């Protein structure tokens, strides 16, 4: 006996015919629809690998057709790649390839790593003190770091090279980094950098003319976190309680105060800042051809996830150190959409799927909980971990999730099923960053024991 049901939730009824060829499926599946389009069928949805089946001892069939993309569940780990000189804070992959990851240790260097052949490429030096964020630009072009020696550097993921002198303002350690959007820069033009600081100030730098055009002091205490969103509005968090609203076509003026929350806004993210952060590229790792095609397509890609309504919208989650988190439509209302808690120690990371569907959020109570994110409903925790979870990364297809952890171990996790897909141990201790590539090929891993581990299906 067998069952159709689709990947998205649709059963399309009922039959039992004997064990047959899997051309045949299709065939079948085929004549229901009339499509007489090729397809992939899928069972035992662990496990999650496909008579042959009957030869391992009624089954649903999960269909799926070739011409959608999907990434494959990462596996096993290459060779511990040495370099850094301590515990590594931060990694990101390039928007453009898989073949390109940066890394900041507090070692006061950042690296740029070949993946392909997992080996040491450039060291970034120039920093006096710990780099702790790293942000490729969405066009794939520059390098940026953040420093607790309050500066930001410019760098050349080609040659290595900085350009130039680094960005100095800030009186206190650098907090986060955001890129102007693509789809919102001028055809021919650079995307303009936002970075937040401890000293409670926003600044806005035209890397080209190398200059800094506004500073959005407001916030009374601290910046925690900056988000440069795709309507020309910033969106920060701060210690003052606060979350604030800028308008990039008004020279930084503030045009919200959002009063909601009761303690210190400690993280920020939009439902559409991984689109944000890859602009016209994707999983084929296919380039525009013009700058003006790289704006039309960044377009596209940011209206796709956006508008749904006919309308754009991107939601905002924010999270304190109550453990309390809120939904927000910035755009429709001042008010908290919905309040997002359950969480019993402080919240590390909180992101949304790239389709902003989801809303996932890592803790200290060693779990991490899925949410949906569009009205911010509770959905289902993810147990597994013995320690605290630090950081999560989405696949491009937002079907898998993996999480790094306190725990010395990896695990990545399968959002439709809800449950673990494969636990991968590997490091010798603390484990406090993680990325996925856009392509999904490859998942790097860096922590305490000074090195990266690049993961591979």
């Amino acid at each position: 006996s067998i069952k159709f049901q689709a990947l998205d939730t649709g059963d399309n009824a009922l039959r039992v015919p004997g064990a047959i060829s899997e051309k045949q499926l299709e065939e079948l599946l085929n004549q229901l629809n009339g499509t007489s389009v090729p397809y992939t069928f899928s069972c035992t949805i662990k496990a999650s690998d496909p008579y042959s089946s009957l030869i391992k001892p009624q089954i649903t069939l999960l269909y799926t057709p070739r011409a959608v993309f999907k990434v494959k569940p990462v596996t096993r780990s290459s060779s511990a790649i040495a370099g850094h000189g301590s515990t590594i804070l931060c990694s990101a992959f390039a928007p453009h390839t898989s073949s390109r990851m940066v890394t900041g240790a507090g070692d006061n260097t950042a690296r740029i790593w070949d993946c392909d052949t997992q080996t040491p490429m450039h060291t970034l030096k120039g920093h006096y003190n710990w780099v702790l964020c790293v942000s490729w630009s969405p066009d794939g072009e520059v390098i940026a770091t953040g420093s607790m020696d309050n500066t930001i550097r410019l760098w050349d993921p080609k040659s290595g090279q900085c350009l130039g002198d680094a960005l100095r303002g800030h009186s206190k350690w650098i907090t986060s980094l955001s890129w102007e959007p693509i789809h919102l820069v001028k055809p021919g033009s650079k995307p303009r950098l936002a970075s937040s600081s401890k000293d409670g100030t926003i600044k806005i730098w035209d890397t080209v003319s190398r200059v800094c055009q506004y500073t959005m002091s407001g916030h009374t205490n601290s910046v925690s976190c900056v988000k440069w969103g795709g309507q020309g509005l910033l969106y920060s968090g701060s210690h003052d309680r606060t979350v604030r609203v800028w308008d990039i076509n008004s020279q930084g003026r503030c045009i919200n105060i959002l009063k909601s929350h009761a303690h210190w806004v400690n993280h920020l993210s939009l439902s559409t800042d991984y689109a944000l952060r890859i602009g016209a590229f994707d999983h084929t790792g296919k380039k525009p051809s013009t700058p003006e095609e790289a704006q039309k397509k960044a377009l596209e890609n940011y209206e796709k996830i956006c508008k749904k309504n006919g309308n754009s919208e991107e939601m905002m989650v924010t999270a304190s150190d109550d453990y309390t988190m809120f939904l927000w439509n910035p755009l429709k209302s001042t008010k908290p959409i919905a309040r997002m808690t359950g969480h019993q120690k402080l919240v590390n990371h909180v992101a949304f799927s790239p389709d902003g569907r989801y809303i996932v959020s890592a803790s200290f109570d060693n779990s991490i909980k899925l949410w949906d994110g569009r009205d911010g409903k509770f959905i289902s925790t993810f147990r597994g971990h013995v320690a605290s979870v630090y950081q999560v990364a989405w696949s491009s297809d937002c079907r898998l999730l993996v999480s790094c952890s306190k725990d010395t171990t990896l695990k990545v996790w399968d959002v439709r099923t809800r449950k673990l897909s494969v636990d991968l141990p590997g490091h010798k201790d603390e484990v406090y960053t993680v990325d996925w590539s856009v392509d999904g090929k490859r998942v790097c891993s860096g922590g305490k024991d000074k090195m990266v581990r690049l993961w591979t299906h």
